[PDB]
């Protein structure tokens, strides 16, 4: 009986296994934009995907997951909140079955289609898991999808996903470039939280950008043909895999922009 998405292992049951759960800078929260205040002090973001090694699509049975070559410092998010470097390691998405949900993060409560996390560590700490047991140990760039026209970068990543359409299967996925999954504007909020998914760790610092990407119609339904199951198990098909808003108790959220 492990965690999922459904009715008897979903966000609700969680706590049981994972009691930080119901902790004090819990993730996603939705995003208040008149309560959200500038922040002057914030530095400017800078996002240095130019030298990314992607290796992997993995479908690891809750999403699936790009996997980077972390071994350097090539794929670098730095600035805004931050202090430090915090390397690109992974990214992937929550979607919804239907358009109107699927984000973890809403905005003034309004959920998007689907969102995207590039998870990052803080080179502080040497590798991912003594980052993940640090207050400070991962950035999340999250990035929300709307339904509307295709976003062309994204067209590699839908197109080997019948290459994985059950859990534990992996596709080579070398010299995709993240670049191409950015919006325009780097406009962000930014607040501290957590993992939106088992082991729930108080590690992130969230940087939400309030601009979208537009994805096809045709684009989100590949995603949704994704399976949570294995090969030759009975077929539940990978939607929902979303965590809802948490309480944003003793916080505050900051925006980069006026
Ligand atoms: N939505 S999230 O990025 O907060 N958490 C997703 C995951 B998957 B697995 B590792 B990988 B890294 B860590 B565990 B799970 B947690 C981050 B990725
Ligand atoms: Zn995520």
């Amino acid at each position: 009986h492990h965690w999922g998405y459904g009715k008897h292992n979903g966000p609700e049951h969680w706590h049981k296994d994972f009691p930080i759960a119901k902790g004090e800078r819990q993730s996603p929260v939705d995003i208040d934009t008149h309560t959200a205040k500038y922040d002057p002090s914030l530095k400017p973001l800078s996002v240095s995907y130019d030298q990314a090694t992607s290796l992997r699509i993995l479908n690891n049975g809750h999403a699936f997951n790009v996997e980077f070559d972390d071994s350097q410092d090539k794929a670098v998010l730095k600035g805004g909140p931050l202090d430090g470097t915090y390397r690109l390691i992974q990214f992937h998405f929550h979607w919804g079955s239907l358009d109107g949900q699927g984000s973890e993060h809403t905005v003034d409560k309004k959920k998007y289609a689907a969102e995207l996390h590039l998870v990052h560590w803080n080179t502080k700490y040497g590798d991912f898991g003594k980052a993940v047991q640090q207050p400070d140990g991962l950035a999340v760039l999250g990035i929300f999808l709307k339904v509307g026209s295709a976003k062309p970068g994204l067209q590699k990543v839908v197109d080997v996903l019948d290459s994985i359409k059950t859990k534990g299967k992996s596709a080579d996925f070398t010299n995709f470039d993240p670049r191409g999954l950015l919006p325009e504007s780097l406009d962000y909020w930014t607040y501290p939280g957590s993992l939106t998914t088992p082991p729930l760790l108080e590690c992130v610092t969230w940087i939400v950008l309030k601009e979208p990407i537009s994805v096809s119609s045709e684009q989100v339904l590949k995603f949704r043909k994704l399976n949570f199951n294995g090969e030759g198990e009975p077929e539940e098909l990978m939607v929902d895999n979303w965590r809802p808003a948490q309480p944003l108790k003793n916080r505050q959220i900051k925006a980069s922009f006026k």
